[PDB]
């Protein structure tokens, strides 16, 4: 079985990680590192083989831990991921994988010679809505896709009202997710279009973005996040030469988790029928078709399943290096020049 | 009683002009000019008092001939004591446009572009909403005009005959006559089917500072339509599905005079979802205003006979051709700043 | 101002005729004949200009009564038609005659007298029909390949007795849907039947499936079933450029029963929920799914027609060609056991 | 032509009164009294023949004024209503008509003897949703009405928290509208049931009520107001022996008005067709019928049309004296005993 | 033996192994139920006193005595149970439970209160709300026959008050052409509205037996709808699949107390509170108000 | 476990794909004297044998049929039974389940549809009524039985003298029940897939079984979600119980497994002979016509 450890015990760890791990028989969470142990938030876990320590080395030196998940503040990712790759352990890093496009390459390179797996945490590649469009595009019955719009909107006027560094903005904390899974399906684009700003406060950190990733001359996928959307856009708009696929309703795992409903419970991550995506396409006979597509089951744990299969079964790494590095690049160059801006992408020669 | 003429008589004059004029009792069409007359399609009209010739001289004409001679025929009729109502393209270049404008102002005549789509039902609905302002500070608008005609546009040709110039000029216009002159523009013009053919797709966004941004876009490969209009404010939204039906009813052989003409289907009434001062959410349907292209002339009437200000403003028409042209000044996607 | 009389003062008269003639000034109802007079219903009218008599002759032997409407039961339509015919115009209520002969007779035997003789086809003014009619004329659906017309109910145990074919659904309801469709596509080339009583073998027809083949293309259908829980559309229309489906019947009948009179604002008005849905393609190949606002229906518009035909001699609404055609199909429907076929 | 005046120029006068009067040609608003005239909010009316004064007698002594409308603070209504009746002028009073059922009987009686019309301003008798039920009930196709539920809810958790006098709670502020129009339709009920309280803060003034009006043994009409309703109830529910009428959505005049859309604009008072009430009933033959019922046009101005018709043409008054007294009484006795209570009504003999 | 026995029992046991019937001469008419471990059907008993006694005497011989409240396993009710337990709707401030029909002129006769709508229907909707929120501090009654002035009650509107914040109503009308939601739930963070009753009965009456596929199955069309705001203040509206319903589950818990000894499905304090509320809805001419006192046994 | 063979190839859509999950069965040879590997490639890769020799596949367990039949080998056309796979469609299975428990009472009418909107897409065998019609006709005859009489309306709404691409066929089962089979290549707004009326209620079903659409799409049977109907199309049923109450609810559409045929005799002989009778006697007299049955 796989023996893992954690560095950090905050919100994300307690919501998007551990909860799904209580079901994986093959994964063994041995030790969790924490700056300071919170008896109330640690007890529940200590009642299990889990050990909390305040000494980082006491985990980095443990020849038992095989991989460790870093989920602490962004200002500490590069350093930590490097220290863990230094020991003979694999890493799993929460957004952002790294600060600069250079550091990311380095880390990935270091992991190779050390013969360990370095991989960013892209759980939202297991969202039902995404999984649904993934499936469709995979079956290719919609023909050749020419446009795909992806939204992550809210109605929170007044939410973001202060200035801050680019890493604490929408594009960085939310775009990474949408952009990531689109890149994992269609590849690295040739050119990118940027619209990033704060529609409510001049210089405040970005709380709005509209990013276009151009693939050739036909295909383009848009990444849109707005915090002032009263009536939601479709979660995913997909147009192909043969038809379309519209999917309303986002994955509910995040809401269930926020409402004490955990993964083991029945129907968890199950989408509402009213929100099943609608497909409208004409077949070879020119016959128009309009049907619903049962939304795939959204399970964030599936990320931990691929990491288990990638480490102990040499299976192919879920998040390829090319995507991981491409993500940082697009994300980093959005702030290279005032918005709106354009930026071409040269091939990746790793 | 206004007296006008028609420099042309193509598919256009026989669908967006004449059919609406047989109701404007205050307007009289004395003569239609055409190189090669077609009695078959000109018989009904002739039998009502309109004469046709192939030459010239008598207070306003409408250019609807091929979109090339417009400028040439434009400054030609201004040179005569006659007001001008030009069809799109109003002018090839921005200088030529500002030219005709200057000439008109001194020649003592009225000159403006034919923006019939400013009276489209769908547009009139989001115009009404924006005026009343219960949606607060508008932050985004998206105007669509799509089709699903895969295989349609598949040949090279000048920018003057692509979607961005054909369809595009309409959506861009009504959006500008509502917000003004953008401080910068985003261009993504191309052909999603034939790498070099004239553009059959575009995604143009007009930026207005940090707050406002309106997007205009056409695509010919949309099987399930987007809403004709998406409007987001700081207090709520307004989504409108379904396009104005005037055009379609015209092709069906249905004319302006008939009943129900230009009436929207209830099922397509746009939905506004916003919250009042108290914070209560309200979600209601907005009755679509009646679409009527004939209003272009009615309004033009009050301008040439009652002096009332024209529908299309100068700042408008010019700013309209500028955005339209600079979308080629570079390969797309490109950005372009607009100065006063 | 045309002057008329009525032979009968039952439900029909007091529902599809009188209330509508209340706003029609040019028409005057001088006298009404009935076997037995019920003052309760007479008074409101008597308070106006109207004489209620119990002697048939009182009416027929009048000089200013130019036209009379026969609303008395069907088992007396034929003979009575003659009475008014053998004197000064006749408007007979469904069903005109029982045989194409009597129908042919009364029809012509009326021109040798100098009076108009047309049947009562009020449902040729139903909004749902005015809708398909408005669609067909504009013809954007192209060449109509088929049309389905329903008039169903859900009344098990409804009709159990046997009776002449004049008192059957086909005659009572069929004449309505068949009429307006014939008034639209003319006389057919051949007709298919299927008449019976899906509940009581002997009982009079309470169900009927009739097809009117118009050549090789068009084929209008007419159906009525007293055992339908979930309604069929009120009107199905398929063409070469698209379709038009209309749910919900005209509401004048429901409003009349609930006491809402013709003159009331909103009378007969159809609800959006039931507006017909049209889906077709244009010359560009684009698809279009839009709603067709149901046109307002007015059963009075019939008396407005019979008015012109009598005063300004305007073209008679129900062509003698349609009247005779309708009865022909209606009659031959029992020539041989069902199902059957019959050409014209 | 009817010549009237106003005592007060606050929010309600500039919202539910004047905007509608600027279209009834037969009515002339001559003078408006107010302690302080806001030249801005007064200019437009001044552009017309309306005089603004801070001297009450300047209005009461004006012999040209036939009727006045008191829309000034509630605590002053009984006083002013009287001071105006003592002068030969009819009175239109905003809510509350009076503070006590005893005072109400007084003003009405002083009115009959003084020869002038005296009636409370019940604009809500012209909300579109209410007109629809009034239309259906009169047409009588639903048969005998057995039950009818009337709602006025919101989702404002926390909105009401401080304790204050009853005249300030929901039952007195909203209940006077829903109870008034139901009573104007069915009459004085035999017994009333009361559920009045604050479902958030015990002692706080009432922000909730569920009042039952019983008519004999067959009919009961419920008046309901709750400030914690996320998913709306139907605005009206009507059940009768032959079927029912359910109506969703509330009349939009107030929202429009609040938004700045005036009574003369387009579509004002017209209901969204998606909200037309739905009627399901069986006819005498047993057939079932389900249809929408186009919502009548909502127009608070009709109150003035009715006032006019009565004061100038002697037409029967809108708000009957018995309806006025019954409103105050049912409202007053809701506090006569602790909630949940029951109260028995006796016939009136004004 | 008869209606209930052949309807809401046997068919469910014909799939149970640990259980095995045999004999049958506990579904005696509502008139005669007191006299007769016991599994009494609804209503359990007539008066409050008779109820306690009928239960205490059972705690003497050392056997288990519990009323048959099978609708605690209706899909619709389970849905609101699951939602309330999860608590995303915050503090419940009101819930309305409906059981209506459109059967005009159905009831026009007179009879004992025990065989009235409130007793033979109120008990089903009252019990489950009681087994989730407990005994109420005060009850409100509106019980009558809206068709015949003196016939047995065929209508009722009863409100159970839980303090100052919570109230839940139980309503039954036989004259409702257009249905209310089956359950309406309002709370400080949102609502849950549920249209469409448990289908077991419809299938039972349609000959479809419990031991077959699709039984009790609810359709999406009727999946309750939840609308509420999360902590971020975001509005969420979603359908909530309806928990499969099975009346058989009643025995699984009864049997679970006889041979195993698990906690009795229907707690004593509940069953006693039930018959108490029923009986007092009559201790006075409607409408009336009955304050509940604390229980002690 | 039995062995089988295919007297043809191509079948590569409504046959093989399904069989490759039925362990106790295995193909052998595909009688084809022109088996172009360009297509039979996939299958070739599988443990199957592509031959072209007559007796090779005519000697070894299960017109052109006469031959296959003459030998001791059982055959299935399209133990001897014809291939009626569409008896396992979601729609039909639904309209079938409802009748089995028949809470609708006594069925009195039902319309089976299969339409398209292919304007210009155009002997009796080549006939739409023959090829398509037998599909909608077989299952109905499989549920009720043999009708007394039958009504025909065969023709081509396209070009006067061309193969039949439309038809309205009624099957009068006495004086009460009447099932109608309809097909039209000109329908922009589809009818329901099935209409079923009865003494106590109705059941209307929209949307056809998706197996075919999945197949021509690239979705093989063994995959998940294959053949699942969208809730959007679950059938609706309005019916009154014995108490008089009206009940309206959806009916989950049963999973459509064409492969269920092989698992099976299913197709009765009479149903089979009767099936072909009506097909034939429908072209006798010109249309519109009628034809009684013995």
């Amino acid at each position: 079985t796989l023996t893992m450890g954690f560095i950090g015990f905050g919100k994300s760890a307690n919501r998007y990680h551990l909860p799904y791990l209580k079901t994986r028989n093959n994964i063994k969470v041995k030790t969790i590192f924490v700056r300071q142990i919170n008896e109330e938030l640690a007890a529940p876990y200590e009642e299990r083989g889990v050990y909390f320590t305040t000494d980082l080395d006491e985990l980095l030196n443990d020849k038992e831990i095989q991989v460790v998940t870093i989920c602490t503040p962004a200002h500490t990712h590069y350093e930590l991921a490097k220290k863990v790759i230094l020991a003979g352990k694999s890493v799993i890093v929460e957004k952002p994988f790294c600060d600069t496009v250079e550091h990311a390459k380095e880390l990935l390179a270091l992991g190779r010679e050390k013969g360990v797996v370095v991989m960013p945490y892209q759980n939202r590649r297991f969202d039902g809505d995404f999984l649904a469009v993934k499936q469709v595009v995979e079956q290719g019955f919609l023909g050749d896709i020419i446009e795909i719009e992806s939204h992550i909107d809210y109605f929170r006027p007044g939410s973001i009202t202060h200035e801050a560094p680019k890493e604490e903005g929408s594009f960085y904390s939310l775009g990474i997710h949408t952009m990531d899974r689109m890149i994992s399906l269609f590849g690295r684009p040739n050119t990118v279009t940027y619209d990033i700003r704060n529609n409510e406060v001049e210089g405040a950190v970005d709380n709005y973005f509209d990013v276009g990733l151009h693939y050739g001359n036909q295909l383009k996928i848009k990444l849109k996040t707005n915090h002032i959307v009263a009536k939601d856009y479709p979660r995913f708009i997909v147009h192909g030469t043969n038809g379309s696929f519209i999917k309303y309703g986002e994955d509910q795992q995040e809401n269930d988790l926020k409402a004490g409903i955990m993964p083991e419970s029945a129907g968890f991550g199950e989408d509402s029928p009213m929100y099943y995506g609608i497909a409208k396409y004409r077949n070879a006979n020119g016959d128009w078709i309009e049907k619903q597509i049962k939304t795939p089951l959204g399970d964030y744990g599936r990320f931990y399943d691929a990491a288990y299969d990638t480490i102990v079964n040499g299976a192919p790494k879920l998040v390829k290096d090319e995507e991981a590095v491409t993500n940082i690049e697009i994300l980093e160059n959005g702030f290279a020049a005032p918005s709106p801006s354009v930026y071409k992408l040269e091939a990746l020669h790793l």
